[PDB]
């Protein structure tokens, strides 16, 4: 049977992971994948999951399963913190929500949802995007199709290429969207040009696919979610897929949730039956342990005011890392002016690097970076600053 | 684009906790899904993981991603686990492991796999057996076709017919086995049959993928791996989809394994990375904390050595139940010869309740069990036999 099976090409940014654990030279920089450091370059997990895990162990009493939805509480939180305290959706029973394992499992769930039980054929996707979009809904079964975004001169977003591009996407196929923290660019629309874009999607018919893992990064949670909901208003369907790996911390519990909306009650529910049934027959039902852990913080009032403060002490220290990283490029030697990173949000820095000056950075100084020019801003610290920004001069 | 989407089928199994939580008859028996209960009803969580969580949350530095395949502690002990301590599979680098949510997520990341780079058209499964099993394959794309297994007048497993149904198994397609304890029949083969089917297997040229769910609750662990190790002994290539849900009682944290053998390690090596590829475009890596905990119990030998009388004292607390339910059955009037079911191995009993039998003792005395007549014997205790026998009799 197994033969002939070539192998598969490496993730391109899973796969660093493995060249950087196998090094050896002592002075690498990591760099690649969206996983937040401290000034001290590691990940703890954080003081406020710490405390609900404890809570956890003093008072489970069974690990029986759980429904194939997950944990209502879960799902309800979750609800408000995309939707608004007292939105419409909410109170006309409008959105149904199921836990999943993360981000990614959320946007398998959909992709199978809709392959099964509807005619769409067609997914939107941006260039660039997260490089695993393509292969979740190709194992879905359908076809993956881009629309212009950023341009690389200006290091803007390319809003009237953005509409012409879509032009030619049809009345019912599914456009994804990033919500907030555009990965890999960093360039969100501004909430005029989400307006426009609300707008011309009710005109032309395409279901909204908004995808968020970043909520909390850019501006504040109520902030960064004002794209979605402005979509809300105006769509009687939708679907997000929505991950908690980011901005709780807990990367590898893999809480996650894809959340239904549809135009009354009935039709959800209809509708969330199926997405059920796709979902019992994959894993068949959610991990327990990771979106426990995020219902209690957010249920209680002092774990949840403890966790917002930890999160804004990591949006601010990615802050101060994107000015220190360009204000010293610029001491070094850059022949370049970046001033323009300090114009994006998030983990991300879309450097601008070549494949070849990014494949030289790792084989002879052994700083990572994706060969794409992406490279995470949360990995630097005061420590590590001045010798990969030489290293980039150098390449340059 | 949700307007016409119909409502799904309950699922057969899950939909039951559905209708028992939404009773209100103060005495309803639950019976359907394979939960383990106590002496009390209640399933704990058991004492050697909560000992092991407490060190975890003692000793846990970071929450950040694990590799697509998971935790290598984990991976290797459940390869000896499953084939032996010093097995021949393992020394020549023949097996590799993926860590996956539950044992339903190692059954379709292998359909995935096998879906993308393999030939296989179609899979067979037992007449009867798990329900679900039908559903994890036809989302993948492939055909599943049924063996005769179990003859309902003697209740025993018909050999020869098992064999005649297999005979128009071409050379190619899957054959799925139960390691242990068959559900629903709780009938495996004797170590002889299965030399007889694992002869036959590599005759005709059939890949063999083995599921287990239930290891250590049919005679103890070791003694119920023998059919898995008689078939390694004679095969090149090999799949089995483990379970630890039911015998850690970590139900939902969902952790398993999907585990790959092929005839060296270049081409398990080449496989293994096509494995982890469907992996990636599904949820993105798997759930730690529940594997976590299996490994530092399997890993430190005054934990195992709990864990293991905590599972030998469940798979007594079933036998008391096993012998119980047939002496009382007979006391309060059963019409029928019911000893039969103390001849099965594990949590199940296949009854022979018609599905109006099992319809009306539903309705009419709040007793739940499967509408194939299968009932959970690990659901009954000393309190509750009385109450269940009557209400059979009363239908029968
Ligand atoms: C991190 C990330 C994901 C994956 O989320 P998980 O919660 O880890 O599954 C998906 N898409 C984007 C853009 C991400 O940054
Ligand atoms: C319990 C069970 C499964 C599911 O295992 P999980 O580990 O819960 O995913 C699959 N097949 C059979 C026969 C089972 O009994």
């Amino acid at each position: 049977m197994f033969e002939n099976i070539t192998a598969a090409p490496a993730d391109p940014i899973l796969g660093l992971a493995d060249l950087f654990r196998a090094d050896e030279r002592p002075g690498k920089i990591n760099l690649g994948i969206g996983v937040y450091k401290d000034e001290t370059g590691k990940t703890p997990v954080l003081t406020s999951v710490k405390k609900a895990e404890q809570y956890l162990l003093e008072n489970e009493t069974t690990k029986n399963y759980l429904g194939i939805d997950g944990i209502p509480e879960f799902g309800r939180c979750t609800q408000e913190l995309l939707f608004g305290k007292g939105s419409a959706l909410i109170n006309d029973k409008r959105a149904r929500t199921a836990q999943t394992p993360g981000g990614t499992g959320a946007l398998r769930v959909a992709a199978d949802f809709l392959a099964k039980n509807t005619s769409v054929k067609r997914v939107w996707v941006s260039n660039p995007s997260w490089p695993n979009h393509k292969s979740v809904f190709n194992s879905a079964g359908l076809e993956v199709r881009e629309y212009a975004y950023y341009d690389a001169e200006n290091h803007t977003l390319d809003f009237d290429a953005l509409i012409n591009s879509l032009n030619e996407a049809q009345a019912g196929d599914v456009v994804l969207f990033h919500g907030c923290c555009h990965n890999p660019t960093g360039i969100d629309p501004t909430l005029e040009q989400w307006q426009t874009l609300a707008q011309l999607s009710v005109e032309k018919g395409w279901l909204p696919l908004f995808a968020f893992a970043y909520q909390g990064f850019a501006r504040g949670l109520e902030e960064d979610a004002e794209g979605l909901r402005a979509f809300a208003a105006m769509h009687k369907e939708l679907i997000v897929a929505s991950s908690y790996s980011k901005n709780f911390g807990l990367y590898n519990e893999r809480v996650g949730a894809c959340t239904l909306v549809a135009a009354d009650s009935e039709t959800v529910d209809r509708a969330f039956s199926q997405m059920k049934a796709a979902i019992r027959a994959n894993y068949s039902n959610p991990p327990a342990h990771g979106a426990s852990v995020v219902a209690t913080i957010l249920s209680n009032d002092a774990l949840r005011a403890i966790w917002e403060q930890e999160l804004t002490d990591m949006r601010q220290r990615i802050q101060r890392m994107r000015q220190l990283f360009v204000n010293t490029l610029q001491e070094k030697g850059a022949n370049r002016d970046f001033s323009f990173i300090i114009k994006q949000n998030g983990m991300f820095s879309f450097s601008g690097l070549t494949k070849e000056q990014v494949l030289r950075l790792r084989e002879e100084f052994g700083v990572y970076a994706v060969a794409s020019g992406r490279v995470n801003v949360a990995g630097m610290t005061p420590d590590n600053m001045a010798p990969l920004c030489e290293a980039i001069v150098a390449v340059l």
